[PDB]
């Protein structure tokens, strides 16, 4: 359990900041609505990792919910065709994305599901295809990225150095297209060293999540209503 650790009480994270007023008093008053916490490895790739084991993990027992989510996955080949992927570059880990996709559809077990995320090989194919995927989404709507987050900066660049190779860190920018490029509903929470209130942001605004995060330290954790 390397890459994803066995869930916890959300108490235990106290020990990771002792004698720290600030971190104490938010995290006791996010164990009021949260009851447990699974630690991701902090690589650089723990975004893609924690969201990728987190909403397959939500799904699990719910036949509607895969089979619509298995249609939208089996159409993200066209979308890395269009931002200028080859396939023959995309084959190895379009496959193991949709292989675990499969686990979750015949096996059905949060056991078989969370050995696969532990699985140095089958984990990295997992994050590098959801990386290609945001690179694509944003490429695909750059006008969108440039009109809604900032009209300054360059589309091609940024996807290229920020996004595509493994370990590079997320912003608001890859968080909010790998939702929209999987309709995956997520709230993160906020916890900084600043003396102030315990917040949140859902992706998108309006919407009921799937996936809770918890983000400190540069560092996102899965979380449990
Ligand atoms: C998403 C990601 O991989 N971030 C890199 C990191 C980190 C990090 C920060 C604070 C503490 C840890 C520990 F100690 F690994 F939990 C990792």
């Amino acid at each position: 359990f390397n890459l994803i650790s066995e869930k916890c009480d959300i108490l235990s994270i106290l020990r990771d900041h002792p004698e720290n007023r600030i971190y104490r008093r938010k995290i006791e008053e996010l164990s009021k609505r949260f009851t447990a916490i699974r630690k991701t490895k902090g690589d650089r790739n723990c975004f893609y990792r924690a969201l990728g084991y987190s909403y397959l993990e939500s799904l699990l027992g719910k036949s509607r919910e895969i089979f619509k989510f298995k249609e939208r996955v089996l159409q993200t080949p066209n979308d890395l065709l269009a931002a200028g992927f080859e396939e023959h570059k995309f084959r190895n880990f379009f496959n193991a994305f949709y292989s675990v996709v499969e686990l979750v559809e015949k096996d059905g077990s949060v056991s078989s599901l969370l050995k696969v995320f532990n699985d140095q090989s089958a984990s990295d194919h997992i994050v590098q295809f959801l990386r290609l995927l945001t690179s694509a989404f944003i490429r695909n709507r750059a006008d969108f990225f440039r009109h809604f987050i900032d009209e300054e900066m360059d589309i091609k660049d940024f996807c290229t150095h920020e996004v595509e190779p493994m370990a590079t860190e997320c912003d608001h920018i890859q968080i909010t297209a790998l939702s929209q490029a999987l309709s995956i509903a997520l709230q993160v929470e906020y916890v900084d060293e600043m003396d102030t209130a315990l917040n949140h942001h859902v992706f998108p605004e309006a919407a009921t999540p799937s996936v809770y995060l918890l983000y400190k330290t540069s560092h996102y954790n899965i979380l449990y209503a």
